[PDB]
């Protein structure tokens, strides 16, 4: 059947207001994520410094995206009467998501392997596997969301969410066997932060083909709002609460290696205003 | 009963003027903030690079708050006659405050628990009340002031910002309790200092509900002036104010883990030109 | 009497050419300070990094000031005929000013006080005061030349220029008092080069006055024109000279801590290609 | 004969989403490119610096021209009926690849050089050559597809591509011919690496001539859209994978060189999480 | 007699597109530029840090000349039949070179003169007369070929050009013979690379000048090509070339006094893949 596209609904003003305000508070929380992520880059070791680029990189990416669709947002929508009608710049407040996630979900992945311990070319089968799986479900997504239909098929929609959810399911098991195998090799303290880490990036992971299932079911200015407010929450919510997560086990496991003699940190690591290794020079 | 909202009233020449230049003020202001925030990062220790990061969050989200809201200014007013009219983008004179207020007022939360002696989970479950309660704080205001009624309904403006109140009673509560335990546990100098930054910051945060009692009060062009200058006052004495309060007890506590060993410094710490401890070499 | 402001004058090619330039060059110029200071800002030491902090202020809203005018111009001058006729957004191209004077001069102050010898809440006081003076000073400034008579009256424009003058005397005796004090108790190299820098602040801070004198005694092209090289001219040699003046004092000042033994210095010193003081190793 | 130019073929609205998504992405992966680049400059010591530099500026201009281009197409289609119809900004949807690839071609030849075995005038000699030869590949290309004939003329496009063809075989040999000298004077482990990245780099630049070929054989908005999602995709490979083969052989050689005292290194160099070399401090 | 402008002729659609082609190049060059100069700034010592400072300033003022250039011609010509016609905007696309070369040649004297051996006050005599020669030689230029006479009159372009070359005798003089002082007092090798850095700015000084001579002299689509094409490329080879020497020199200089006990330097200096010095700690 026939659907409406979430970006061809008209708005109230105060759908409008909330999906402005929405995509403004979570733009502006991921800057505030860059900069954290640039101001506390040194804590980590150099073994863990991938954690870092990709943080940076899912920070970036995400920023601009947001700074794109509310700039979009301001030049979709004209206020005709009481209510905001969409223009064909509606779709640019949607769509730069999928760009947006095909980048992030992939260095999400690497985050979260590399404080996993996987080394060598171990750590690279499990990495590519994980990428093209992130990005394969992305982009499947898109295609039936975006491209193909328009996003106002059902059975476009019903179809490529169905292959994004197989590659959903291939990238998931990857990355749990592989978190399975790290967590006997990890202290007990960092094996449970990493437990916790993965189950809140899958369990984040699933707030995301909600909204995939409202654009099938629901079409509205409601429904266009509530898209607009999961997305976003969900962002904030993975983007800084997982990105945080990482960090501290990066810390951590700076801090354990730095007590073995494995490698010298120059600064202190505290945790919780509590330290957990101290500064050293190189003997 | 029905009133009109401050974006919606004709400014005069002097009128447009004032505010072009508070707006502008504002936001220059808050990039020097900003540069001074990454100009002075390593005088604090690793144990207090939380307010850091709170502080550079507040000025960058704060920063593009105002350059938004100055663009929006020079292309939300048409010059007719003598008079300056609001266009659709006048609101977006105003509205992008609350999108930065909701991160700023928890930032700055963190801000301040980050130089109290609360650590571990302890220093979670207090950040987290407080973030929670100042983020809710915000919204329900942004809901009266700009979403449920356009900000012209007097009962929307009176209810839901009756119940910002109770978030702002919740919050400062709660911050207060956590300072007020604190205080025995610092150092004389440290308390000293950190109560008057209590105070501050609580102080500084009554203001903003006067320009949420004007909207509700009076309309006109000079009233959509005083709310722009109050708010812009307020908001460089606070993130410029309480930024330097913060920053001066990172450095004095800082200073005093230095001199008792807890931690070492690579360089001097100088507070009113005085010199509170020495640089050292990690081991 | 009535007069007309300086934007409200048609400009020949010439006129309008010769304000591009300087306008340009002006903002260029500032851009280069700007990386001249982050690029030499760990020459001088902690005691001296309030310097860095102003200078730092200073070019970034002096630069932003340049690009909002740069563009105003572009845009608030159309080519009717051979002259080009102010639009409503010529004032944009003169307004900025005081918007950048408003921290600039005050941030000036702090800059030269930086490398005095004031310590603690004697220190604090001075600092106050200046800054109060300085911004009180530009904002009735703006006051008489932009807001009250919108730039078209001669009375608005004595009085408040009288106004500012009186705070311009009281701000300067405030510094100059602060700098007589400080000279006998710096050591003769630095307490000379203050010295300068205290007469080439001052005089170049009396360039200023005479734009608004024009304003007030002559209209035309090419008094717009006169105007916008005064200032331009008057911006690069402060905001370039000046600050490279106390640059140099506070390089002279850290050196001979380190010489004294009262700090430390990760790298030497050089000024003029001699070399002031060695680089050493925290203990 | 007379064709048409890929940017004057109108797209369905799959074509024109499909090109907006690798358009967005490539340009955002090679922001991250550019973070990861300035985040992992100190892995890799001074001797291999210029890896860093080349890589640099690649990320840097290549950033560039895809958010240029990103701009270009939502400027340069306008939506006709269901069909996009290419405005005169179509062509920037696709000529600043050229201006791209006029530095990163150059660039990528001195980023492989960088890790080899020349050293003094040896190593300026082949530079010079590749550089000259990178360049006029790509500007005898553009030549052909931009500039004489407008795109549109099969003799000229297969004139200059024939030509371009050549300086591809000369720049390609004196690469080759460099490696092969410096695999024998390097180690196993870099000499093998070293030679993988060879062919990476060659085989990647095979790609890009085959956008050229369709240009003379095929035209149509499906043909437009191939050649946008080759050269995208063939970018984020060339440009992120092989960009991390040379980190990977720059830091190798710099853990050889600490090892083997030739120079010290402030950090450990860690690869696919193994330690590679200790941190040192000078003498 | 009167002549037409460089930016009053219309160009054919190849013309247009070398022209965006070269403006571009010599952006995206200097863009990286930027990054290499900002990438190396800590090979070279603090006593010739006003090298970095220079070579900086330069490479951002001619970032952003091309930049503002870039866009102003893709505003500053419309396609009126297979031709492109010059607007207002085409004299941007020209103008503001003469902005960037009123900083860049003073500095470029300031750069050349860093790694000279002159200190103290001569090394303020001899900098202040050569800055003031290099700007006095780009404004009467600027006079001469933009504002006396709108660029249309061959007498002001030759009176200025007259006058412009005065001043470059001057400067050129004044240089000339500081360096040739200089040479006696450096070591050979640096001499030598001193030498060879003067000849190549001189040279490169003498380009841009028959840019000035064809305005004079000849008119066309073909001759507005020409200048650009000219301009810019000597714009990259001055900006890229001229800088690389200096900063090589620079180096030398630096591992000259590291070698002698003059300094200490935390990196060793590797010039051509020849370590120079090695790296060393303060005590
Ligand atoms: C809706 C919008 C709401 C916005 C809320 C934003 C605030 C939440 C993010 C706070 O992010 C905060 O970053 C600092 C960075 O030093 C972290 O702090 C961590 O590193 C510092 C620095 O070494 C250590 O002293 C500390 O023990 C450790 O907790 C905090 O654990 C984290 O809570
Ligand atoms: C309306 C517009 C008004 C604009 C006013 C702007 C000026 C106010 C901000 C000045 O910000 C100033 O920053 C410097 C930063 O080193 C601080 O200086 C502090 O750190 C330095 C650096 O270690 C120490 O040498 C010094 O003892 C200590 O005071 C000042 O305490 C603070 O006052
Ligand atoms: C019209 C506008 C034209 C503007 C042209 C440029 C104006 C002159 C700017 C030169 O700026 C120059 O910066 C360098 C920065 O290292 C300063 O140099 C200073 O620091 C370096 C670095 O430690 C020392 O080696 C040196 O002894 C000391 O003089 C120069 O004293 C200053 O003159
Ligand atoms: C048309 C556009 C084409 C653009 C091509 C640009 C070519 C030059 C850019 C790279 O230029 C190159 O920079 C590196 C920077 O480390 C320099 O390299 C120098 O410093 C490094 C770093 O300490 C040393 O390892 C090396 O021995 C030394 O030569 C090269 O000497 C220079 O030739
Ligand atoms: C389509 C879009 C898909 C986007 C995919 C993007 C992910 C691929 C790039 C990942 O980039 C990743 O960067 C880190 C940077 O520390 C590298 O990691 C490398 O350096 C770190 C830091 O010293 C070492 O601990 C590690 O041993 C080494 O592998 C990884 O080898 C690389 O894989
Ligand atoms: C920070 C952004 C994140 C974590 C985005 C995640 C997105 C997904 C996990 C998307 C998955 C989808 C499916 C499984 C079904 C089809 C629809 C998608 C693309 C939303
Ligand atoms: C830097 C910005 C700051 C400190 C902003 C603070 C804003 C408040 C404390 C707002 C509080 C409000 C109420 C208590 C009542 C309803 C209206 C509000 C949102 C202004
Ligand atoms: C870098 C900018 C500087 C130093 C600006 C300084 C401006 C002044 C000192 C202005 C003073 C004025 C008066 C004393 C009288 C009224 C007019 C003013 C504002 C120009
Ligand atoms: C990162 C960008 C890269 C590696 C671009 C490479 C481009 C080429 C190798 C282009 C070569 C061409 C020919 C050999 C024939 C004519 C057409 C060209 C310019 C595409
Ligand atoms: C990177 C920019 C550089 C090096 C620019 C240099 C420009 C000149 C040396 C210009 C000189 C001129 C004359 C000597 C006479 C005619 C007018 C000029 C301005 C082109
Ligand atoms: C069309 C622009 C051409 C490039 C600009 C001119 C470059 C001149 C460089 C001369 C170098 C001479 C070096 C002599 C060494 C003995």
């Amino acid at each position: 059947d026939m659907i409406s596209a979430p970006w061809e609904a008209s708005l109230t003003q105060a759908e409008h207001s909330l999906i402005f305000y929405f995509l403004a508070l979570t733009g502006s929380a991921l800057l505030f994520g860059l900069a954290r992520t640039w101001l506390t880059r040194g804590e980590v070791g150099a073994r863990y410094r991938t954690a870092v680029v990709a943080r940076s990189g899912i920070m970036i990416v995400a920023t601009l995206s947001y700074v794109f669709m509310v700039l979009a947002f301001t030049s979709g929508y004209d206020h005709v009467g009481s209510l905001w009608v969409p223009n064909s710049e509606a779709i640019m407040t949607i769509a730069p998501r999928y760009v947006e996630w095909s980048i992030a979900v992939p260095l999400l992945s690497i985050e979260l392997l590399s404080v996993a311990t996987l080394s060598g070319v171990s750590a690279r089968r499990t990495r590519l596997a994980a990428v093209a799986g992130a990005f394969l479900m992305i982009f499947t997504g898109f295609l039936g969301a975006v491209v193909i239909g328009d996003g106002r098929s059902v059975g476009s929609l019903i179809i490529w969410g169905a292959i994004s959810t197989v590659f959903w399911i291939i990238t998931a098991v990857i990355l749990i066997r592989a978190i399975r195998h790290s967590l006997p090799q990890l202290t007990p303290e960092a094996a449970a932060l990493l437990k916790t880490a993965t189950i809140f990036l899958m369990s984040g992971w699933a707030v995301y083909p909600l909204a995939y299932l409202i654009q099938i079911l629901f079409a509205g200015g409601l429904w266009t709002t509530s898209i607009h407010i999961i997305l976003c929450t969900a962002d904030i919510v993975v983007k800084l609460g997982f990105c945080g997560l990482i960090h501290r086990i990066a810390k951590l496991r700076t801090a354990e290696d730095v007590r073995a003699g494995v490698d010298i940190h120059t600064e202190a690591i505290w945790i919780s205003s509590v330290k957990q290794s101290d500064a050293g020079i190189p003997t």
